[PDB]
């Protein structure tokens, strides 16, 4: 949710600012009024409390009087009743408010019109010489996953990653831990599992039956680092943290091909900054250099959009994709989600900037580095031949040294 | 199931190797009567088709007689759903009785009598000097685990690696796959993901729900990699198969410490092999030798037992475990089971043996090689000092060059 302070003309703070962000995200503008409405009648009761507190033990320091002192008793928590209600009633409203829109979004409300805002790479076509592959074929004639047996196995998208298949996935994975963790990333590897409770406050996914609460498999390790310092205080001497998270993923949305798929793995970029002096707006750059080196380690052409204010979800206050280039159908697909969350879940998962007067909150961001199947297929496509594809240059290493990987 | 042949005085195989290996697993020898009595009745009815098949044959070759081949169809219809159900009651005992125990096997009904057979390593014990720490206080003093935040995001046991924790966790995954990867192996990652229907074949498990069929979270790679192969033909040319399997485990079985958990990384030993010329049994010792040869290399003191026929599951013949040296605690715990289970899954699964007479299957066996977070334990405890951990040096390498872990 958004910070109620910015809602209040009280303190010196214009609720227009949100009315514009309400424009710019196509959604309610009356609602912000709705909202000042309900919090007023809460501060009021909040308030209402405080008049009855002060008249009790004014009545204190003296059945025309001890009658008195009773009913302000009963009042005291009939109105604190009261108090319970508004503050219940406000969070209906305000738990419908987009997060702030950063001045610097394109507004419109169709992806179709997402500016690109920068290019890299001398991007492959079809040749008369080699008509390109793309992944689903490439797969199959590499022999390095079995997506039949997969199917039969864990039904429909199921897959087997197989021999340099595995190997390759495993060179991605810890080439890409290394990358972030010369960029002063910590490793972090979450349990696939998340208790519903907590998810909440970071069902389109899996329900896990068994030992104790009914939980959920995890989308995105971007899920459990976020409920990761959930109600703690984070001193600014450990801002900025960065945490290159790893694990294993499950979608429901989604024989052959491992790029629309119901489990993959990924690294993601997570990291928490204070929440002054432009700090989680130098860190979105930051993280997206990172995302930037990384497929240019790669050599994987791509270009940088915005994403229109239409577009961004509740959470983002702005948000890039690199969508980097398949060759075989000449389309750019996205590889990476780069935002920028500011304080909307720091404030519900109660996580505080001070050292432990009126409350901080942090900045989270988040940004896929790669996921991982996904980076192959757009490998394979990028660097086949006649007979085979050739292992990027970075990646080799983490191979054992192998430069190519035949066709069967 | 066991190979009905075997219960067949008719075929030249003697019953009592089935009466033996029932009183072996300390089970039912009245049951290997109640299986043959029902083989015979079943196959009396496979006959007592044929009987009016070749009479209702016989009437064609020619009402005192038109009347005649009208019955002999309602016969050989009305006598096939009688087949059907003795074939039905035939699956309802011998789907009880366990593989047969090899000779080799120690006769015995506890586990407590597990025959020790070979011990390697100089152990480790708490001098004056050190008093040697146990695996859940180096974790904590490490600082590459958070059991406590995993608690509170995954429910009980819940655990993020974190750090040189995760590095190591994929140091020894990369270890192991190219340990195993130099012994002829070809590497496999199974959907984590399995249907009901096939795991049968291969409820102490999570269910997953969401999209297709309820399916199962697996315990071990070893589930998948069995379904792998289902209803094929292996031809001799291709066997033996040599896999290592590589997935995260889910055990509903188990807020500080990563041994005892729900979740885990394992590498296995899975091969098949012709059912001849003691091919199984060879490569037992083969994926026997390759678990010594990798605590080995990881000098970390160990002893193998032999499991008594008492302790035997259905599917296994014979059994070792490789328990290795926890030095705080002066116990041994289990970092290896290796099975032969011969034909008895290969056998529910349809997997042949042929080129494509009466039917051959195939063997099958598995052999963790390493359970990552348990291998672990048994690491931080072996190779403490008072201020930290050493790397061992195969690991080392793969931790880009690093020979310690310091304490926080």
């Amino acid at each position: 949710m958004v910070d109620i302070n910015l809602f209040r003309e009280e303190k010196g703070n214009n609720p227009e600012i949100i009315r514009e962000s309400q424009r710019r995200r196509f959604a309610s503008v009356e609602i912000v009024d709705e909202i000042i409405k309900l919090d007023k009648e809460w501060r009021q009761r909040q308030f209402e409390v405080d008049s009855f507190r002060k008249e009790f033990n004014k009545l204190n320091k003296q059945s025309e009087i001890i009658q008195q002192t009773e009913k302000n008793k009963q009042d005291s928590t009939a109105k604190e009743a009261e108090v319970r209600e508004a503050y219940a009633a406000l969070k209906a409203k305000l738990e419908q408010v987009g997060n702030l829109v950063h001045d610097s979004v394109p507004v419109d409300k169709d992806e179709a019109n997402n500016l690109v805002i920068k290019l890299w790479g001398e991007k492959r076509f079809s040749t008369p010489g080699l008509k390109l592959k793309n992944h689903v074929d490439l797969v199959e004639l590499l022999g390095i996953a079995d997506t039949k047996r997969g199917a039969e196995i864990a039904g429909a998208r199921g897959f087997f990653l197989k021999g340099d298949g595995l190997m390759l996935n495993q060179a991605l994975i810890n080439f890409g831990l290394t990358f972030l963790k010369k960029r002063g990333f910590t490793g972090l590897q979450p349990p696939f599992f998340m208790r519903k409770d907590v998810m909440a406050k970071c069902e389109e996914l899996y329900k896990v039956t068994g030992e104790g609460d009914d939980k959920y498999l995890i989308a995105t390790a971007e899920q459990p680092l976020c409920a990761y310092h959930i109600d703690e205080w984070i001193h600014p001497t450990e801002l900025p943290l960065r945490y290159a998270g790893y694990s294993s993923c499950f979608r429901k949305e989604a024989t052959l091909g491992i790029f629309r798929v119901h489990q993959f793995e990924k690294i993601e970029q997570f990291c928490i900054t204070g929440p002054n002096e432009n700090a989680s707006w130098e860190m979105l750059d930051e993280m997206m250099k990172n995302s930037e080196d990384f497929y240019q380690a790669l050599k994987l052409p791509y270009q940088i959009v915005s994403i229109v204010s239409g577009a961004l979800n509740d959470a983002a206050a702005k948000k890039y994709d690199l969508e980097a280039w398949f060759p075989s159908s000449e389309t750019f697909r996205e590889l990476v989600s780069c935002s920028n969350c500011t304080d909307y879940q720091a404030r519900r998962l109660e996580i505080r900037y001070g050292q432990k007067q009126t409350k901080q909150y942090v900045h989270m961001l988040n940004s896929t580095l790669t996921a991982t199947e996904r980076t192959i297929c757009c490998i394979l496509e990028n660097y086949q031949r006649e007979d085979g594809v050739d292992i990027p240059e970075v990646l080799q290493p983490f191979m054992g040294g192998e430069t190519f990987l035949p066709f069967k």
